[PDB]
DNA sequence: AAGATAACGATATTTA
DNA sequence: TAAATATCGTTATCTT
């Protein structure tokens, strides 16, 4: 199977983990025979886990992601370790869709992040 | 549509 | 070295 997960699916995962843990991902074929370990792991870490955060993007967060992108590259795994609860893919999305297109000039000539308007 | 967010596919990095 | 998992660009899928 491919494409977005069903709440039924999300349940098999939560079971597996609760049961075995979030690691021996290949043998999670024992459940959801139609979904790669690869894709299940991903669903957990990025979308199911207790730690994933759900509130909108605080401009604080935006600042952080920005400030490091300037110094570091697109080293998201690293940045996702600096913003508690936000995964690495989440950040990757924040920058490409929002933060990327609101960078700007300053008058001591150093880029500054505009505040979004959505 | 434009504005986000979720998942794919290829590849690199960690681990036992 | 190999099998397991972690990372990242691109893309498929919402959401507004």
């Amino acid at each position: 199977m491919k494409g977005p997960f069903t709440e039924a699916e999300d349940d098999l995962i939560r079971e597996y983990v609760k049961e075995n843990g979030p690691q021996n991902w290949p043998r999670i074929t024992s459940f959801l025979p139609n979904r790669s370990p690869k894709q299940c792991r991903e669903r957990w870490f990025n979308h199911l886990d207790p730690a994933v955060v759900k509130h909108a993007w605080t401009p604080e967060e935006d600042e952080t992601i920005f400030r490091n992108y300037l110094k570091l590259g697109s080293k998201w795994s690293v940045i996702a370790k600096l913003i508690p609860g936000r995964t690495d893919n989440a950040i990757k999305n924040r920058w490409n869709s929002s933060i990327s297109k609101r960078i700007s000039t300053n008058s001591n000539h150093k880029e500054i992040l505009l505040p979004d308007r959505s």
